[PDB]
C-alpha cells in the first residue's frame, strides 16, 4: 500500500547485507543455460519426472512469489521473453550454503537471481527448476506495477522497462519491429544495394518540406541543421557511381507531435540508377506484399483502425495496389477542374473556396502546395482501408525535386503509398536537370518568403552535384515506424519506438 | 579554361531543349550491367563479334578518342568496371542521326545509353560495339584526373568526383560497409537483439564529453544530442533483453582532428551475466574473425606514418596484451600515485610529473584529466605491432564502472587501442544504485572545477537501476577508427563519406 516505505526498506536491507558482510550484488555467476534453450531441453518430460544428478546453473529475475508452508517454496523465473516455475523444496536445500527460510524469506518480487538446480516437472505437470543455493545478483527495490497500472498509462513510455518486463507484446512488438529492419536490409542487400551513412549534421537541411533543428559546433563555431531526409547526399552518391546506393536512419523534424509524427524517427531511403516510376510502384507491391508474408505468412492482417476497444478492419496487402491520380480524384470528389497553373490567384482562390465550402481546415500560409496537400488529405487520402494505395503524379508545385512527368504538363512521376489514410512511402523518379532544378529552388525560395517555412532552401553543394551528371534514376522513401505500428497492432507512434519524445515530467 | 567549358556545356542543353530533342530522357530500360557484361563476355578471343546479340549498356563516358571520323572510341565505367565501346560507322543506325553529329557532342563524364552487340577488339579488349547512342544525362564540367584529388580537400566536398576517379576510395568504402556487416552478423549470432534508443535526451550522458544542443520549437525544450547509446541499453537490460546492442551515430561537441569528426558511429552492446573477462574474450575473438575475414590472414600492413615512411606489421593474432593503466604509470614515470587518486596530494604530483616531462597541462588538472594524459604519454603507445589492452582503470575515471572485485580504488574496465588509438570501451556495468548515484554525485564535484564533459546524473537512469539491474557486461567499439585501420587510413575523414567541414 505504501511504495515509498517498500522502497526504504529495500535500502535498507542492501545496507544491512553490507554491513553484515554479504554483497548483495555480486561481479560475476557463470551460468549454464538459459530459460528458452532449458524449457526446449525439458519440455518433453514426464510427469513428476527429475534429474537429480544433472546439476545446472540458471539466472533470470522473479515476477510471482507464493509458498506452500515454511519448506516449499515457489516462484516464477522469466527470461528472454519466457517463463519457468521455481519449486523449492527444503528437502533439496544445500544446507553447507545456509539456512532454508533465511535464504528464501528474502526474496521479493523482481529480484534477479542465480540458481544452482536440477531439471523436472512438478505433480501437476509444471515444468520447474529445483534449487539446492538461491543466490540474490541484483534485487529488486520497488515495488513492480501491475499490468493495469500500465494500460492506458505514459509509464509505458517514460519507464519502458516496465512495460517490457510486465506486458508480454511490447517484446512481441519490438522483436517485429527489428524483424521489418532486418528484412528490408537484406531485401536490399539481395537485389544489390550498398548501405551507406550521410550525414545527419548539415549546413542545409533539404530533402523535404519540414522546419529542421539547429545546433552549433563550439570549436568550429558553426551551426549545423539536423537532417530532415537523406535524399540529397544520397543522390550525390548516385553521381559518385554506386549505382544501387540507400540508408537506414534517424531523421528529424521540428513540427508537431501526435499518434504519427515523433521528433526523431526512422526512416529508409534508396535509389536505384537506371529506375522510373514504374519500377518503384513495382517495388513497393512486392517488397510490401513479401514483408507482411514474411511475418504472417498470409497477405491479410487485421489492424485495429479505431482503437482496442473498437471492431478491427482487414487489410490485405495482396498486390496489385490501387492507383490513384490526386488531381484526377480530386476533381472528381469535388466536380470541379483545377486549372493550370496550380499555383495561380484562380487556382488558388478556386481550392480555397471548396476548403470554405466544406467547412475544412484552412492551411497557413494558404500557399498552393497546402491546399493541395489538404484537399488530398480530405478527399482522397482515406478512400481506401481494405488494402494499401497509391496517390500518383502530384503536381510540379509540391514536387520540387521531382521528375516532370513525361505525358501530363505540370504533374511529376511522384507516387505515394498509404494505409489506413497515413503516408508510409514516398517515392517517384528523380530530377535529374540542373536547370529545372534552380528553378524549383528558387520557386521554393519565393514560398518561402511567403512564411512556408518548410519550403526547401537553396542546396548549392546538391545543385553542383547534379551538374556533372545525374543519371536516370528512381528514389523511394519509407516510414519504418509507420509500417511496425500497422505490423503490429499500434495505434500510437510511441507504441512502436523504445523511448518516444514525450513532455518532460520535470 | 572549366568556366567557359561550363557555359559552352550549358548552352549545348539549351540549344538541345530548343531544337526538339529531350536532353535527360526519362527512361532507357537496361538488359545487362557492365559487371554482369564482363563476366559474360570475358572468355571472348580477340576479334569475336556477337553481332547477334543486341545488348543495352549504361555507363559513364570517361575516355574520349578518334580514328578518323568513322571511328569513335571511349571507355564506359560503371559499378567499379570499365569497358570499351567502339563506334563504327558500319554498324551506326543512321536513321536516327548522323554519327559525326552523334558522337561530337559525347565528352568525358558523360551518362549514355548504348544500344549495340558484344566483341573484343582486335588488340582484344573487351568491348560493347554501338548501333546507337543516346545522351542519358551530360557531365557540364571538367572531370579531374587522378592528380586534380592529391593536394587538396575536393575529395571530402566533392565525394562523388573521389568516387568515380579514385579507384581505391570505393573499395575503402566497400569496407567499411563490409565490416558494419560483419559486426552485426557476428553480434546477430550469438543471440543479440538490434534497437534504436533516442538521439535527443533531456541529458547526455555514457561518456565524459562536451554533447551538442538542439530546441524543439512546439515543446519549447532544449535537448542535447547523445554522446553514447550506454544509458539507455542499459535500461533495456533492466527491462529483460539480456543481449542488446545498437550501431548508430553519436555526436560529440569537441575539436575536430585526424582521428575525431563531431559525429561517428559506434557499436554499444551489453550483454547481461558476462564481466570484464567475457568482454576481454569477445574482443580478441570478433578482432581476430573480422581481420581474417575481410584478409584472409590475421596481419596488415598500416602505414603508422604516413605512406611516405615504412609502414608497421598488425598481427590481430590472439591473445593481445593486458596493461594496469596505474601500475604502468607508475613503473615508467617511477612515482607512486596513492589512493585517493583525486587528493590534492596525487594531483599536484601528477601535474608535477606532466611539468617536469614537459607535457602539455589538461584544461582544468583534474585527477581524472591528469591520469588520462598521463596514459596518453607514457603507455598508449606501448605496442604498434599488436593491438593491445589497457585495463583496470580508477574508479575516479570510470564513473559508470563496476568496482574491481579485488583492487580497490579501481574498475574492472578495458580499452583496447591500435596505434595509440582507442578503438574499444568495454567494462563490467555498475549496478549497484547507490554507488552509482555517489559516482554521479563526484562527477558533478569534478563539474564545478570546469569540466563540460563529465556526466550529469540522469534520474531515469538512477531509478532504472533501482529495479535491478543484473551482473552485465557492456563494450563499446569506434566502428570508423576500426575502419582507418583496415583501410590503411590516416584519417578519419577517409573513411567517412561527409565529414564534417566549414561552408565553401
Ligand atoms: O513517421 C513519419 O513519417 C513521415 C512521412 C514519411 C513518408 C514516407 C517517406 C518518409 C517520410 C513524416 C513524419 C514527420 C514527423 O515529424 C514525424 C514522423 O514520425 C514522420
Ligand atoms: O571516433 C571516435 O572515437 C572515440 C572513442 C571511441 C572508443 C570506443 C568506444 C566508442 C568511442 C571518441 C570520439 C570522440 C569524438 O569527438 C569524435 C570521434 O570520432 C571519436
Ligand atoms: N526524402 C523523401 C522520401 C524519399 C524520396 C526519394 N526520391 C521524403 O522526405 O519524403
Ligand atoms: N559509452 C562508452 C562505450 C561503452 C562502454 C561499455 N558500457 C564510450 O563512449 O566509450
Amino acid at each position: 500500500v505504501d511504495p515509498r516505505l517498500y522502497f526504504e526498506n529495500r535500502s535498507k536491507f542492501i545496507q544491512d547485507q553490507k554491513d553484515k558482510g554479504i554483497n548483495p550484488y555480486p561481479h560475476k555467476f557463470e551460468r549454464t543455460i538459459s530459460i528458452p534453450e532449458f524449457i526446449e531441453k525439458y519440455k518433453d518430460l514426464g510427469n513428476g519426472e527429475h534429474l537429480e544428478d544433472t546439476i545446472l546453473n540458471i539466472t533470470g529475475r522473479i515476477m510471482r512469489v507464493s509458498a506452500s508452508g515454511q519448506k516449499l517454496r515457489f516462484f516464477d523465473l522469466v527470461g528472454d521473453g519466457e517463463k519457468i516455475q521455481v519449486l523449492a523444496n527444503y528437502s533439496f536445500h544445500n544446507h553447507e550454503k545456509g539456512n532454508f527460510a533465511e535464504c528464501y524469506d528474502k526474496i521479493r518480487r523482481g529480484d534477479i537471481v542465480g540458481i544452482v538446480g536440477f531439471p523436472g516437472k512438478s505433480k501437476k505437470g509444471e515444468l520447474s527448476i529445483f534449487p539446492k543455493e538461491t543466490i540474490l545478483l541484483s534485487a529488486c527495490l520497488h515495488m513492480l506495477p501491475m499490468k493495469y497500472g500500465l494500460k492506458d498509462t505514459e509509464i509505458r513510455y517514460r519507464q519502458r522497462y516496465l512495460d517490457l518486463l510486465i506486458n508480454e507484446s511490447s517484446r512481441h512488438t519490438f522483436v517485429t519491429r527489428t524483424k521489418i529492419i532486418n528484412f528490408l536490409r537484406n531485401f536490399l542487400n539481395e537485389r544489390g544495394f550498398f548501405e551507406v551513412e550521410t550525414p545527419m549534421m548539415n549546413l542545409i537541411a533539404g530533402g523535404a518540406n519540414a522546419r529542421p533543428f539547429i545546433t552549433h559546433h563550439n570549436d568550429l563555431d558553426l551551426d549545423l541543421y539536423l537532417r530532415i531526409a537523406t535524399e540529397l547526399p544520397l543522390k550525390m552518391l548516385i553521381v559518385g557511381g554506386i549505382d544501387k546506393v540507400y540508408e537506414i536512419g534517424k531523421v528529424f523534424r521540428n513540427e508537431g507531435i501526435d499518434n504519427t509524427h515523433n521528433p526523431e524517427f526512422t526512416s529508409c531511403e534508396f535509389y536505384w540508377a537506371y529506375a522510373d516510376y514504374n519500377d518503384l510502384i513495382k517495388w513497393s507491391e512486392d517488397f510490401f506484399s513479401q514483408l507482411v508474408y514474411h511475418l504472417f505468412g498470409t497477405y491479410k492482417i487485421s489492424y485495429n483502425k479505431d482503437g482496442p476497444e473498437n471492431q478491427p478492419i482487414e487489410i490485405d496487402f495482396t498486390p496489385p495496389y490501387p492507383k490513384v491520380s490526386i488531381v484526377e480524384e480530386i476533381e472528381k470528389v469535388t466536380n470541379t477542374i483545377l486549372e493550370q497553373p496550380f499555383d495561380s490567384n484562380e487556382t488558388i482562390e478556386k481550392m480555397i473556396n471548396i476548403i470554405k465550402e466544406h467547412k475544412i481546415e484552412l492551411p497557413n500560409p494558404p500557399t498552393a502546395a497546402k491546399l493541395l496537400d489538404q484537399l488530398a488529405s480530405h478527399f482522397i487520402e482515406n478512400k481506401y482501408n481494405d488494402k494499401p494505395f497509391f496517390i500518383v503524379e502530384h503536381p510540379q508545385i509540391m514536387s520540387p525535386l521531382a521528375k516532370y512527368h513525361r505525358t501530363k504538363p505540370g504533374l511529376t512521376e511522384r507516387l505515394e503509398m498509404f494505409i489506413c489514410g497515413k503516408e508510409v512511402l514516398n517515392a517517384y523518379t528523380e530530377l535529374n536537370d540542373p536547370f529545372k532544378q534552380k528553378e524549383c529552388f528558387k520557386l521554393q525560395q519565393k514560398d518561402r518568403e511567403k512564411g512556408d517555412t518548410e519550403a526547401a532552401q537553396l542546396d548549392s553543394a546538391f545543385c553542383t552535384s547534379l551538374e556533372y551528371g545525374l543519371p536516370p534514376t528512381g528514389g523511394l522513401g519509407l516510414g519504418i515506424d509507420r509500417i511496425t505500428m500497422f505490423l503490429t497492432n499500434k495505434n500510437s507512434i510511441k507504441d512502436v519506438i523504445l523511448f518516444p519524445t514525450m513532455r518532460p515530467a520535470n
